[PDB]
């Protein structure tokens, strides 16, 4: 129903819109690393998330390093499984080239170009797909102008040769927080968005003001990863600040994906240790984070 109703997504005046030009807001879940917690990514779990939580997007977090794609490229097949499930379930799907320790997206740019050629060839004639080409650039030596924008200007053409206008999300500096610099030096492609990531353990008032600065430059922002936890993914749950961010995102029409769908013993994890990887979770099988996130998406 979601994809049939909204169809082809695009950016209009800095806003995500559907094929009739109306604003749309995606809310859903990210997987954790597919090399670690891929068992939670399947048609049945995604269907449960769609039906019981109300998700309209799912993010497939394919780590590149940390035992991910570069080390063992078999994980690309799990991305394909996720994309195919999203197609079958009529929801949107984010294909996330999940850089992190490999902090400069240029390190594996050749592999990224090949991977996005393949994905865009396979899936470029579906409206479901959103390409996220570099999760979290980070480090003081990785800047928008010198590293990230030129990387994007190599990968985006590869995608566009196969898929002229599905959305592309481009990471920003400082773990996808530095939307200020990106917004001042935007990419040419009209269907690009910049990633902004937050963690509710961080006091967020200035970060909200920076997102607003970026929006005021006409940049589109997708909050492709956020957590209820500290920036490590752990250390407590911070629901008061999470709610402030939830309300902010609704006011600004910002789409989002929560980190993450796993049973790992960390505060950002949505599931408790015994949760079935194919869905059907009772209240006792959701963590405090998962319970909150499910409520937010159901309310929506
Ligand atoms: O300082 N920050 O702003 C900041 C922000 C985001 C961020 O990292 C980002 O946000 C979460 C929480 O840190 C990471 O997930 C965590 O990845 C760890 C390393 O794979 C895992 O062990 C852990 O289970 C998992 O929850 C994501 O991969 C990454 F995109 C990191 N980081 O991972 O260091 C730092």
């Amino acid at each position: 129903s979601v994809v049939e109703e909204h169809g082809q997504l695009s950016i209009s005046n800095g806003e995500l819109v559907n094929e009739r030009g109306e604003q749309v807001q995606l809310k859903g879940m990210s997987s954790h690393g597919l090399q670690w917690y891929g068992q939670f990514v399947n048609y049945e779990s995604m269907k449960w998330l769609r039906d019981d939580w109300g998700i309209n997007v799912f993010r497939a977090a394919m780590y590149t390093s940390s035992g991910g794609y570069i080390d063992d490229p078999s994980v690309k097949e799990k991305v394909k499984e996720a994309v195919e499930a999203a197609i079958d379930l009529d929801i949107y799907v984010i294909i996330d080239w999940h850089i992190l320790s490999d902090n400069d997206p240029n390190i594996y740019k050749e592999e990224a170009k090949d991977f996005f050629d393949e994905m865009s060839e396979l899936y470029g004639d579906y409206p479901n797909v959103i390409y996220e080409i570099a999760n979290e650039p980070n480090g003081s030596d990785v800047t928008w102008g010198n590293q990230i924008k030129p990387y994007a200007e190599e990968v985006i053409p590869i995608i566009r040769n196969n898929d002229p206008n599905n959305i592309i999300i481009v990471g920003t500096g400082t773990w996808s927080q530095d939307v200020h610099h990106a917004a001042d030096n935007q990419l040419a492609d009209p269907n690009v968005m910049y990633a902004f990531h937050f963690y509710a353990g961080t006091h967020g008032q200035n970060l909200r003001d920076q997102v607003d600065y970026a929006l005021d430059q006409g940049a589109a922002i997708f909050v492709s990863e956020w957590g209820t936890s500290a920036a490590t993914g752990d250390g407590g749950v911070f629901l008061d600040e999470a709610q402030v961010w939830i309300d902010f995102m609704d006011e600004r029409n910002l789409s989002w994906a929560n980190w993450s769908l796993t049973h790992k013993d960390e505060s950002s994890a949505a599931l408790m240790p015994g949760a079935n990887p194919t869905g059907g979770w009772t209240e006792a099988e959701l963590s405090p984070s998962g319970t909150f996130v499910r409520e937010k998406i159901r309310e929506s």
